[PDB]
């Protein structure tokens, strides 16, 4: 395309890349959109939140997973099925059997679960240096999801492993010996979700997995759309929910005077979180989109077929909304909010749930500890999707 020649160049598959990087601002600055070897990805916020929920765009998911490449099999199944992929009716469909528990009113009656967990998760906490993901990040998600799946709590650390264990990022791909590993993962994780499903067979509960063994039921889905569903909700409640606790405690340890901040009126937590979701979202992109039509934003035009990837990481530091943009900041009041949940039919399923979890963990963890501080070496995702700290090395004071 003609329309695509003064587009700044990016791309973010390069291990030598930072989002944070100055021709990253440079590119910003210069045009609202960039071009990528993938897509064209939205830099700017405006155009950010209004594309991710536009109808001439559908989702660009099954998209990625042709264009890196994955060769067929359960993996490659997963993801062009699974509900990231859907759109129209299909979507809609599968949608609504798993709304139910993240209606904003359930997530209020999971509320003191979540502060009782978390309490609970301090308690335990060790008292010299240690690994923050696995002794709050990875525990809090993946209890929360046992009580919302309605699997036993004690199961919490198998049914958090099962997820790390199938890293379908390291799947957006073309090689086969990185893949055993992750068909293998999928699998393992599969066996603990149908032997779940088939108990909710018999006797349904009040579960999210008996939610779904009830539409199963009544006919609204097929036993292959059952379990996928449970599969889904899992992996996204999980990973995303671990990395950004982890990528909370890393921001507040680069700026522990906010942290006082909070102990001092813990009312700060609600916005702290957002400034978090800001600054440094688990998902750098947020919507995949590929274009359903022919049309044209800013002269820029997007024929059918062209991807259209929402950077959050970039649309976040955008200094039109935002002010003093590439400064941690939880005071200031924003007057948009971090488009970190992406939008449109897609948007987050989790979104409350997800605030619900890191506003509770911050609000407690600043009330009854010291500043967080690094202690050692951190260790990061590589992969394309979620991006954070796999391990956290850390202490409070
Ligand atoms: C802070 C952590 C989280 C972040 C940053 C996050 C972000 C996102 C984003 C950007 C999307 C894509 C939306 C789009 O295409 O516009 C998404 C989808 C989704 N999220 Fe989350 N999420 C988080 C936690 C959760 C939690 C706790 C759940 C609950 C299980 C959840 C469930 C889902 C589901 C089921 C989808 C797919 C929905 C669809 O395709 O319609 N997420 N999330
Ligand atoms: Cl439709």
């Amino acid at each position: 395309e003609p329309s695509w020649a003064d587009l700044p160049f990016l791309d973010f598959t390069d291990p030598n890349f930072s989002w944070d990087s100055p021709e990253v601002a440079e590119a910003r600055e210069k045009s609202w959109i960039a071009r990528t070897p993938l897509a064209l990805l939205v830099l700017r916020y405006a155009e950010a939140d209004q594309l991710a929920r536009d109808k001439r765009l559908i989702s660009g998911f099954r998209g990625l997973v042709d264009m890196v490449g994955t060769p067929e099999g359960p993996v490659r199944d997963f993801m062009v099925d699974f509900l990231q992929s859907l759109d129209g009716a299909d979507h809609r469909r599968l949608r609504g059997l798993a709304t139910h528990p993240f209606t904003p009113r359930r997530i209020t009656a999971v509320q003191p679960f979540v502060r009782s967990t978390v309490e609970q998760l301090i308690d335990k906490l060790p008292q010299g240096d240690f690994d923050f993901v696995q002794h709050f990040p990875h525990p809090l998600p993946a209890l929360v999801m046992c009580q919302l799946l309605g699997f036993p709590l004690e199961d919490y650390d198998t049914v958090g492993r099962l997820s790390i264990e199938t890293n379908l990022g390291l799947a957006l791909s073309n090689d086969q010996d990185i893949l055993v590993k992750v068909e293998q993962g999928l699998g393992r994780m599969f066996d603990y979700l149908v032997a779940a499903i088939e108990k909710r067979k018999v006797e349904p509960g009040d579960d999210l997995t008996s939610d779904i063994v009830r539409a199963f039921h009544d006919g609204v889905l097929d036993d292959y759309e059952l379990r996928t569903l449970v599969a889904t909700v899992l992996v996204a409640g999980y990973e995303t929910t671990n990395h950004q606790l982890a990528l909370a405690m890393y921001d507040f340890a680069q700026h522990p005077d906010q942290w006082m901040k909070i102990k001092e009126n813990p009312e700060l937590a609600p916005q702290a979180v957002e400034e978090v979701l800001r600054w440094s979202p688990t998902l750098p992109v947020t919507a995949t989109r590929v274009a359903a039509e022919d049309f044209e934003v800013n002269g820029v035009r997007i024929p059918t077929g062209t991807p259209v990837f929402m950077c959050a990481h970039v649309a976040h530091r955008d200094p039109r909304v935002f002010a003093d943009a590439d400064r941690f900041d939880i005071t200031v009041k924003r007057e948009a909010p971090s488009i970190a949940f992406g939008g449109g039919p897609h948007f987050c399923l989790g979104t409350a749930l997800a605030r619900l979890e890191l506003t509770e963990a911050v609000a407690a963890l600043a009330t009854r500890l010291d500043p967080p501080q690094i202690a050692g070496e951190i260790t990061w995702r590589h992969e394309l999707g979620v991006a954070g700290p796999d391990a956290l090395p850390l202490r409070f004071g």
